[PDB]
Parts: C-alpha cells; sequence; structure tokens
C-alpha cells in the first residue's frame, strides 16, 4: 500500500485467520446464549453472561479489522462454521465449552504474538499486548473462578446449585 | 531521651515485640486473603475479608510504631515469619486459624497492659484500652459470630455451605 | 490449573521471589520513615516521603500476587528479612540507600522480563512494562533529583540545608 | 457533700494543686508569648506558639475545675507565683524552658494518676487518661521535634536558623 510499512504478508493472513476465530467465538457465544433462554433451560444470568460475550468477541474482530486497514492490509472473510453444538447441557457444560473455546483463542493471540516478535513488528505485538492479551487472561480467570463455584455448589442437589448460581453469582434482572 | 518520661526499657521492648506480631498478623491475612482469590478456590467475599483484616493489623502496628516515637522510645524491627501455612483449607479451617491468631494478639495485649500496669505506665495502658483491646474483642466476636454460621451450613452439603455464606455473609461485589 | 496457559514454573518461581523483594523493600520503607520521626531526628518531609514509599512498594506486591493469581501460579510466601540498618544517618544517607534499593528492585523487574521474553510469555512482559517498568524508571530519577538537590546543600552548613530541603521540596503538613 | 462519692480528700487537695501549677504554667506561657512580640526580639511564630499553650494550660485548669466540682470537691485557689524568668533568651532557650515545664506538669498528672489508682478512685483515673495523659504526651513530642529542628539550624549562623525555624516551621501571619 501507499502506507503499508513493516506489515508483513504472513502477519495479515493471519490477523484475518484470527478475525475468523473471533467471529466464529461469537457465533458460539449467542447460540450459548439463546440455549439459556429456552424456556425449558431458563437461566437468565447464564444467557446474559454468554450474550455479552458474544458483543466482547465480536468486538475483537472488529478492532482487529480496523488496525489490518491503519496498517494497509486487506480484511479478507471467509465462511464462518456453526457452534460445535446445538445444545449445550448444564450452566457446568457450557462453561467448560467457553473456557476450553477462551484457551483456544489466547493461544491463536500468542501464536500471532510470535509470528510479529519473529517478524519485528512491535505495533502487532504492542496492539496484542495493549487490547487482547490481558483481557483474555482476565476473562480465564473469570471463568475458572466459575467453573470452581459451579463445581462447589452440584454435591448431591444439581438443580437447586444451578439455580444458586445463576442467581448469586451471575448478573439478572 | 529528651521527651522520654516513665517509660520503661521493658514497655519499649514489648511494643517493639508486638509491632512484630501485628505485621506477622497482617502477613498472614495477605496469605489468606489471596488463597481464596485462587481460581481454584474462589471465594471473592473470603478474601475480601482477609485482605481487610491484613490492613487492619498493619494499622495496628502502624500506631505502636507512633505511639513509641511519641513515647520517645526506638522502634525495633525484627525478622518476619511467614505464615503457618501456603494452603489454608475450607473457609472453616480458615475462620478457625484466624481466631487463633487474634487470641494470639489479644494476649499479647493483656500481657503489655499487666506489665504497664506493673510499671505504673497509665499512658501505655490507656493507649491499649482506646485502640486495641475492644477493636479485638469486637474482631473476635464477628469471627465467632462467622464460625457458628459456616459451622451451623456444613450438615451435609458442604460446597453449598461454603458458597451460601461467602454470598450472603461476606461482602462482596 | 484449569486456567493456567503459557505460564512457566521459572516465571511463576521469580514471581514469588519479586514479592518477597518487594515486601522486603516497603518493610525498609517502614523503618525509614519511623527513623525520620524520632523526636531526635524530626524531619516530617522526610517521614512522608518513606512512609508513602513502603505503601507504594506493598501495592506493588499486590499487584505481583494478583497476576500470580489471575494466570494460574501460587503464590508462596518466605520469611521477610528485616532492614539492612536500625539507625539511616542523614536524609542524604537515607535517600543513597533507597537508591541503591530502588536499583536493585528495578534489575530484579528487568532479569524478570528477559525470562518472560526467553519463555516467551508475553503477558508477563507487558504487566511487568505497563506497571512497574516506567513507575520504577520515574522514581529512580525523584531519588536523584533529590540526591542532588541535597548534595547541594551540604556545603559547610548540613543541618541548615537539611532543615531547608525538607521545608523546601518535601511534602509536610 | 450529697453528690461527693468515693472522693478522698488527698484527691481533692491534689486536684487543687494541680489547678495551681496548670494556670502557673499558663501564666508562663503569657509571658514567653510576650517576650517573643518585644520589638528586639520580634518572632510572631513564637509568640504565637506560646500564647496558644497558654490558652491551653488555662483550659486544662478550667477541666479540673469542672471536675472537681463534678465530684463534690471544693475549688481552692492559692497564690500564683510568676514566671521563673522576665526574659527567656533565644527561641532554643525557651523551648528547652517549655519542655521542662511540661515534663512538671507530666509528672503531676503520674503522681495524681497514682494517687487515684492507689485510693480506688476509677473516675479520677479515666479522667487523666482521657483528657490530659496523651495530650501531655503529644505537647511534648512537638516540642522535642522542635528543639531538635532548632539545634540542627544552629550551626554558625544562629540568626539565620532562628528566622529560618519561626518563618518556616511556627504558624504566622
Ligand atoms: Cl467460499
Ligand atoms: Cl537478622
Ligand atoms: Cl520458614
Ligand atoms: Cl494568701
Amino acid at each position: 500500500s501507499q502506507i503499508r510499512q513493516n506489515y508483513s504478508t504472513e502477519v495479515e493472513a493471519a490477523v484475518n485467520r484470527l478475525v475468523n476465530l473471533y467471529l466464529r467465538a461469537s457465533y458460539t457465544y449467542l447460540s450459548l446464549g439463546f440455549y439459556f433462554d429456552r424456556d425449558d433451560v431458563a437461566l437468565e444470568g447464564v444467557c446474559h453472561f454468554f450474550r455479552e460475550l458474544a458483543e466482547e468477541k465480536f468486538e475483537g474482530a472488529e478492532r482487529l479489522l480496523k488496525m489490518q486497514n491503519q496498517r494497509g492490509g486487506r480484511a479478507l472473510f471467509q465462511d464462518l462454521q456453526k457452534p460445535s453444538q446445538d445444545e449445550w447441557g448444564t450452566t457446568l457444560d457450557a462453561m467448560k465449552a467457553a473456557i476450553v473455546l477462551e484457551k483456544s483463542l489466547n493461544q491463536a493471540l500468542l501464536d500471532l504474538h510470535a509470528l510479529g516478535s519473529a517478524q519485528a513488528d512491535p505495533h502487532l505485538c504492542d496492539f496484542l499486548e495493549s487490547h487482547f492479551l490481558d483481557e483474555e487472561v482476565k476473562l480465564i480467570k473469570k471463568m475458572g473462578d466459575h467453573l470452581t463455584n459451579i463445581q462447589r455448589l452440584v454435591g448431591s442437589q444439581a438443580g437447586l446449585g444451578e439455580y444458586l448460581f445463576e442467581r448469586l453469582t451471575l448478573k439478572h434482572d
């Protein structure tokens, strides 16, 4: 480009791939959120938690697209695969799937950071450090805290514990 | 000193010892607080309770140091031993350890009050009565109230009770 | 851990070591502060300067502990050695000791940054860059500015200069 | 009296003696204050410091008189001796005389506390602890801090140091 400088084709392509991963994650969270709004699941706080994450992941994709243009690369969109499940089980099952999803996004961020470091692209590396790495660490810690609280509440009364977690930890309304 | 009056070497030394005990207690509460912030423990209200106590105990040490100087004694600092445990078990185990810790500080306050009385040092005795004795009694009563509520919640569903205590009694977010 | 990702045992251990160093530094500043509150030293602005630094260093330790948990490592506390001196001499002597202390913390930060870089741990590296490296550079510059002003004020009237520095540069009030 | 209870003649008399000592001290501070307002001394901050202390000492006498009546004793006033000096020398000389005066009041408070303790008069003991003992300790610490700063400022330029202390430490504006 007329503005492109120190921006490799390898980073440009990995950025487009990462946009796809973030949009896939956003779509997964849309499905999780609406599952918990089903009349036969009915856990409002869990629904809201996952709908909020759908928006957060979309915003990540949007920031990557802004950056792609700021650097002179070209956004390229690919098909977005549907989420891995149509029904997400219990809050525990869903929170486990979300932590798996987030670890996968985190590894993709770390892989892209390493590519940027290898390509001597400090703007890329700073961008990820400033807007993605700590955001992801914070979210994974929150999800782990949630998992431990959900697990402690299973005991021998799973329904009671799932209700109490939704009412007393998750935001509702 | 040019200001020292009615201030025995015995009281001066016991004051320095008490500073060490309060800082040791503060450090114990720092460890308790961060244990409960672990992703595999995740009891925010318990963490906050103990972090608040770390600050309270530090403030006690600071008041003793201010007083030492007001009286013309000389602060002398010693090594601070690490807390007695690296992992603190359940909320019940932790609250039991805290009550044991507080009873030990209380006995040290009472011992110092008795030394002051024996040395006819009424400023020392008033200082402890005004800023430490009732504060400690109030805290031990609160901890006993907490212990009884934690114990009543164990029954046959320990995880459920530990979650409910943290959510409905301890401050969180 | 269930959340731990890209977090080496080497970094986890060095983080615990750094917490010990920050708490040791905090304790050193507590001793410096109270020394200057002695009736036979009586330099309020110097006392306040060092008590403020005790709090700053504690806050550094607290941030490291928060981060340790965010990453899935485990805080491990060790004994805290007492400060290197019981009496700190003149304001000049104290400011010299503080700059030596700060350079030692700075080198520990740089060493940990290098370990993080070697381990491809960009979250660690960003954390130090964002919350510690510049804070330390700013503080060392301030301390050097203070040292030069204290030194210029010694001349042939040391007491006069020590009073004037405390009154016209250091905060009191 | 119709209200007197647990109030010994020994305490009643010592209270009257202590009123005399506080009024004597108040008169000493009036003389110190006006000395420093002389056109050939002219240290406004020193004058104000001592005039404020004249009022503080009077207020102590007034509290003792209120208490004497609250307890059913009878105030008995005696002649008030003039201060020990007509001219008070330098700020250093004056601050030294004031610390000597305050130590004498402090010992009288401690002696009265001991008499009250010996007579099992806890209202007397509490009264002194609540309104006199710590007030006196705080004031003596302030005076010692002042003495150390005045002494550090003497060096080889006494006039310069006396001016700077009055301008930068004592209240004026
Ligand atoms: Cl296609
Ligand atoms: Cl040692
Ligand atoms: Cl050990
Ligand atoms: Cl007469």
